This record gives structure tokens, sequence and C-alpha cells, in this order.
């Protein structure tokens, strides 16, 4: 389930959850597809070993990439993209994992996937193992490093008493999330207590309305809105407004929390930089 990797000495050896790769040390041409890493390799300063990205979803945070070659989206993947431009490494994150033997046949492909039971060890192999592939595990260790204090400055204002609610907004359906979920670093990692421990859920959510929303009664509402990385013109506030929810502890202290979806929607947990976006945005959410 770990990425591991043996030096054998022009390559490495590459075991991960999805298979096998022998990998070049220092690959020049690489296709990005999960954004995280993306950010992960400018941080690194590995910009130019970069071929191919996803335009199609590109954030604002990552448009010093505008100008590489597209590879389409997370979702619409352009393989005669791929191809043309003969990469020597392709980075999947799990959205793509249904296209592992495709984009195998093209090239070795190293699945950097954030395993949502244990975010940070996950995090931490992922970084790790791509700077191992260009010597850098020096710089990125000491990266790793400024984003485990970030999570201590973030957690050490957390209020212990208070609770909250992760919900997803897609269309007008609400459904909700809780920890080891895709947005589990919010309870997981960052401390901050479950309405509900026990949601326990999958990929697009829990099934929830208004009614429950109350019920719980949350100190906080993180809403991740969807509808924002596709078709509005519905919008998690419009939902929202509704007397049930406007009730409610969060509503009533302006804590319901729309989080830039360019983030967690789109999940670019493995950047060394967009990370650490991520944890300023709850800790200013919260403090
Ligand atoms: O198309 C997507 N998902 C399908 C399942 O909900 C859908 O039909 O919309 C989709 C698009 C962009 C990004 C995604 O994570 C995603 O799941
Ligand atoms: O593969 C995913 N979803 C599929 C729905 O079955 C899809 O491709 O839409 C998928 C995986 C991780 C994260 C996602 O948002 C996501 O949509
Ligand atoms: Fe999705």
């Amino acid at each position: 389930l770990p990425i591991s990797m043996s030096d054998e000495g022009d390559s490495f050896l590459v075991k991960d959850s999805l298979g096998e790769n022998k990998i070049p040390k220092n690959p020049s041409k690489v296709v990005i597809l999960d954004l995280g890493i993306l950010d992960t390799f400018d941080a690194l300063k590995l910009n130019d070993k970069v071929v191919g990205v996803p335009a199609k979803n590109l954030p604002k945070y990552l448009q010093q990439f505008k100008n590489k070659p597209s590879v389409g989206g997370v979702q619409q993947v352009d393989f005669e993209a791929i191809n043309a431009l003969k990469p020597d490494l392709i980075i999947i994150s799990g959205r793509q994992s249904k296209f592992y033997d495709k984009l195998k046949e093209i090239a070795p492909t190293l699945f950097v996937g954030l395993d949502n039971a244990n975010f940070l060890s996950s995090f931490e192999n992922n970084v790790l193992s791509v700077a191992k592939l260009y010597g850098l595990e020096k710089e990125a260790l000491e990266k790793i490093s400024d984003i485990k204090n970030e999570i201590e400055k973030a957690k050490s204002i957390v209020d212990e008493d208070k609770k909250a609610l992760i919900i997803l907004t897609n269309s007008n359906k609400i459904s909700a999330f809780g920890p080891q979920s895709r947005f589990g670093i919010i309870h997981d990692v960052l401390g901050i207590n479950a309405v509900d421990e026990n949601i326990k859920v999958g990929t697009h959510g829990k099934s929830i309305n208004s009614e429950f929303i109350l019920e719980k009664n949350p100190d906080y509402i993180f809403v991740v809105d969807r509808n924002v990385i596709l078709g509005n013109k519905e919008r998690a506030q419009g939902i929202l407004d509704n007397a049930l929810v406007a009730k409610t502890k969060a509503a009533q202290n302006k804590k319901i929390i729309y989080l830039d979806p360019e983030y967690w929607y789109l999940a670019s947990g493995n950047g060394l930089e967009s990370l650490k976006t991520m944890i300023l945005e709850i800790k200013n959410a919260v403090k």
C-alpha cells in the first residue's frame, strides 16, 4: 500500500498499491495528473521536468503550469496527448486508477494516492518518494517539517468543546463526510471534533437534508461546493439559506465556512504548498 523503492542504480524499482515499475532516476518528461503532486514539483523546483498537466482542471494556484501541454482533465484523461508526449513517467492519484493499465502501456505509472485513514503518513510517503527520484530528500524533509509545524499551530487554537459537520453540495443535494473520509483531515489531523464521529462513508458522502443538520447543530459547518467545479447556478449558499440551517449555531455565529473546492474537491493534499494553504484555511476559520 505505501510506495517503496530500491535503488538499482540508474533507476529505482518502485512498488505501490497499483503495481510495480522501473522508474529512471531524474525523469525529464513527467505527465502529472495529481494536482497536489504537481504543486510539490513546483515546491521542489522540478517545474522543468513536467511535460503534461490536466489543463481542464488547472486551479488558480497552479497557473505557472498553464503553458505546459494538456493531457486533459483529472477525469477526462487524454490518452493520445499523453502518448504523443512520450513521457518517461506518469503520476496519478485515485481518480485515474481506472486507467492504470492503459497508462502503464505508455510509460511507468506511479500511484500517489492519499490514504484517507492515514493521511499524514501517506502524504509524507508520496512527497518523499517523488523527492527520492531526484535526490531531493533533504529539501523535502525540511518542507514536510514546515507542514508539521503549521499543523501544530492550527491544532493549538482548536476549541475542544466545539464540533463540526463537513458537507458537499451538488445540484441541490447535500451529503455529509466525517473522520477518515476524503475531507477527514479537518477531524483526523487538525483535531476539530465531529458532530458525528460515525458517518464513516464513501467518495461522494452520506445523503442528508437540512433537518439532519439542525439535529446535529454544529458549531462549524465546512462546505465543499462541488457545483463550482461544474454546473451552477446552484450554490451552497442558496441551498443552505433555509430556516432549519438558520437556527443552527454555525449559521448564527457565521461559521458556515465555504472551503475553496479547487483545493478540497480537486484534492491537492499532496502539495507541499497547497496542503499548507488548506491548513491555514481551516485555522483561520476557527481561530
Ligand atoms: O464527473 C465526475 N463525477 C461523476 C460522478 O459524480 C459525474 O457524473 O459527475 C467528476 C468530475 C470532475 C471531478 C470529479 O471528482 C468527478 O467525480
Ligand atoms: O473515481 C472517482 N469517482 C468516480 C465515481 O464512481 C468518477 O469517476 O466519477 C473519484 C475518486 C476520488 C475522488 C473523486 O472526487 C472521485 O470523483
Ligand atoms: Fe468527484
